[PDB]
């Protein structure tokens, strides 16, 4: 009633969209993917967003409250045999800080396990990334690896936390 | 006598027939496949993506097995490798100079960085040959595979280009 | 089993573009619709043409039945859903091997490849509420009764009631594992 | 406040007009071009080739130049690279900022071991600032481009990926 | 009359040329390219000759004596405006050692000057290749540049020597 | 040329597709079998799927000549070859314009670009034998007659005979520049 992440929700990411997922990180600072496939330009994320429109690899979706656009959570290496996914939640600079992390990845696990009918998801983070790791530690997540110097970033390799949470866990602590 | 060459159309024979029991599901490109013709109709598809690059294991003339490479990323400098010997060679210590033939190729013509490698949490034989190589264990991957009605533990392990080519590049 | 045991030689591998021969004389007597991913054929030339046109189609999984080199028959599942992680699957022992147990022991081949391979929750078959025989060993297996689908099929002039049966992964895993 | 943004189709006027006078070869992913409607049709025709990269260089939301990286190979891990300083822009010291900010890309994005450029041989201004900026001369390519009617010598310098981050990335 | 690279000539490359071209280095131990695109597996190098049958920015010979096949010329980089190429000069192992080098090179020499009326040709070799570096000097090539740590090799950058020869001393010297 | 001087604002541009209709109105008048890239025309939409099929061939380059940001007509080089180092250029003048010395302008500026940008040895063109004028604006530009060719152009009823004269890369970067 009297909260702040009360109108947090997911829709589907559209074509519409790209502008919004474009401008999260447009500084020649990082190698963007989509299905796996290099970009930077604009019009080289859209003609990616074409070509694999039916491509169920991945799925992404726009978090938004009060109508307004949050954020993306992004579920890649979708895999139904091992019944898994990898995810990731981005959030918008200018709404960082308001708690929108925490209860977006909620909605993303809701969404793998209760419709995607996935058995484990996991997520890859920053070893320095201390907030995140305490906000997944606190989901239910346990540590399952340190992938060490995995990404070169801004000159230097950094090493990532791999974390994951099973589906009888998940449906037991949020669906009893 | 122990070489890599590079995998041709004319060895997925040899490839299809080292799992041909319908009891894993087997990848190419990330592209599912269980039939013969879905794997060369794939290998067809995929002959110019540099993403993935694939050896044949050959001693005296003879195909000994497979190395793939997998998930290549030249930005961040890395990639997976898996070493397949067929089950008829696997008595005579191939493993482990395949898997010296697999660092080098990636290491000392590739230009990569990091490689590492996943094995099942129960292969203890090939985690002390990866260990006596000089990888380090960076993950235990839990219940990661569907194997035969089970989820199976995996462990990952991996090696720095920089140890590699001082220990074997002088 | 060990030494002294009873084994069948009976397995399954993928169908192969060389196997459409024996699939397609396993019925090519204008007697019976045939479908490949849910499109009709009759002519042999019409099936390789649908063949190749699914060939990476997920939504269905075929094998050979074989024992001693020989192809017995074909195992088709069907209407795969990997979200609810369920799959028709149907049996079709070629009428020269008819007679011999094939059926039931191709039956556990498809359950195993099913649930410890493809790893679904659900496999359900449908067979004519006449074919006693095969209820009983479907039965027998571990299926149990779902449903009685009333004249659900125009066959040789008239329309059958089927039997839809299913089993579930824990029952089976549980039961032979 | 000098950075780079990626080129986007809607900057192709921009590059352009930085030299549109029917008084050099313009190359776009190695395919000559003169007309404004061939460069559209060559960007079309390579947006995911990843040979070469471009950015446009801005300051205070105005456009004052244009990196290009070119020649990329990630197995040697090199590249070229060239500045364009638009001409009403060449007044303000935004020629040595551009090439800060390429070499950051190149080596702390892309991961590049070398980077290189090619100048003229008289324009001793551009190859004052590259040495000002840690790059050595390894050629002098004689008679390397028939420019308005003459062939013109260029110098080619080098700069190296250790060096780069351990002056600028502490 | 009486001299061993008398016989030694220049054809067209052709595409049951191939398998030649293929086995001069198949051993998972160099990037190789044509027209600047990378192969390893010679299924791969099949199907980018059929796609730049018509490109003339590289032209490729066959070295022959007597019928048999000893080696390749590519012409690469070729450009009419600034009237310029590289050559590289490969000897199949087996045939190394009795002077098809040096023969082959004027060769090319002969066909990139008096066919093609190029201006400059340009080509690149190992720093440590003293006897190629040598033959190049005495038919009249000048060095340009030592382009430094120019190429991964084997597990170390190696360094290569840009030698270079204009037309008109050519034409002078060989065409007198 | 100084503070003290007379000079022609007269440049040359590539051409773009939005050029076409100016092109087309050069000469519109079923008078004349027109060319682009050896292909014929004559319809607008003919000529405009002729300029999209061969926007990087590079046998021919078009520039339209400018005077003060108006149009006033349109230079050829054709037949260009790069082995044998040479090309024929024509310079056409839009009718409105002709009688004030673009043409004379506009060749040195088609000399200028294909001897010190393209890189040519040989540039050469061709005049009507009639065409006095012509020949002798080229006469003392530099250009020699090579040759006459016979009954080369069957126009307006009859058959024509035309000059074509030259000029090479070394006397012209000598005598302008
Ligand atoms: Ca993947
Ligand atoms: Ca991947
Ligand atoms: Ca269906
Ligand atoms: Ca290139
Ligand atoms: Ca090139
Ligand atoms: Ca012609």
């Amino acid at each position: 009633a009297m909260s702040t992440t009360s109108s947090v929700r997911l829709r589907p990411l559209e074509r519409e969209d790209l502008p919004f997922v474009h401008q999260l990180d447009n500084n020649a600072s990082i190698m963007r993917y989509w299905f796996e496939e290099p970009y930077e330009a604009f019009v080289e994320l859209c003609d990616l967003y074409d070509k694999h429109i039916h491509d169920q690899s991945e799925r992404r979706f726009i978090i938004e409250s009060q109508g307004t656009k949050i954020g993306l959570v992004e579920l890649v290496e979708i895999n139904h045999i091992h019944r898994r996914a990898e995810f990731q939640i981005i959030i918008d600079p200018t709404h960082q800080g308001k708690g929108y992390a925490g209860a977006a990845a909620k909605l993303a696990m809701e969404y793998g396990f209760s419709v995607l009918n996935l058995y484990k998801l996991y997520l890859i983070v920053d070893k320095e990334n201390e907030k995140a790791i305490h906000i997944y530690s606190k989901l239910g997540f346990e540590i399952e690896g340190e992938l060490k110097q995995e990404f070169f970033i801004n000159g230097e390799y950094r090493t990532v936390i791999r974390m994951c949470i099973f589906q009888p866990q998940y449906l037991a602590k949020y669906k009893t």
